[PDB]
């Protein structure tokens, strides 16, 4: 798989709530087959995507699913590590819902660096993802470091957290959990 530039990772996955860049979403993905009590991952089922000319990363992932050649008789967990509020863009949650309804052999996990609580459409997109069966949670230090170790061209250098990473993660998590509470 192609590995992400490290400054691109740090700039986009920064979870500082006071920084609200309005351009890009990065989505690191992995597909795991769940079988016999373990998880089986293929390097060819791993990589990252960004928004490209108005087509958002989430939809670009849906676009590549046929190329993954998933066995409909098996169970897969798809994990997204996404740098922006999932399905922020218009109509995105509805397209993910349709995909999940048409592919019941796929379970979607979404780990988000942040969310965008607008007490409106972007907040409702989060509930739509949950209602469609996705498991949505906030990235913690564990996920940021895993993404650094796994998807980034790091040259063996260790993950260096930014100031406030944990404080920001816990605050965002509290809000996401309130939004998705049942
Ligand atoms: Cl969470």
């Amino acid at each position: 798989r192609y590995l992400m530039d490290p400054d691109t990772f740090t700039s986009n996955f920064n979870n500082d709530p006071l920084v609200l860049r309005r351009r890009q979403t990065y989505l690191c993905y992995e597909v795991e087959r769940l079988d016999n009590g373990t998880s089986v991952k293929m390097d060819q089922h791993m990589g990252f995507l960004c928004n490209e000319s108005g087509r958002h990363a989430e939809l670009r992932f849906l676009d590549l699913v046929p190329s993954l050649q998933l066995d409909p008789a098996q169970i897969y967990r798809v994990t997204w590590f996404i740098s922006w509020s999932p399905c922020f863009s218009w109509g995105c949650a509805g397209e993910v819902r349709a995909f999940l309804q048409e592919n019941t052999h796929v379970r979607l996990r979404i780990k988000a660096a942040r969310i965008y609580d607008d007490q409106g459409r972007c907040q409702e997109a989060l509930q739509m993802l949950r209602d469609a069966g996705a498991q949505v949670s906030i990235m913690t230090y564990d996920e940021f470091e895993y993404c650094w170790d796994t998807f980034v061209y790091r040259q063996g250098c260790p993950f260096q957290p930014w100031d406030g990473l944990e404080e920001h993660s816990q605050a965002l998590s509290g809000r996401l959990r309130a939004i998705l509470q049942l």
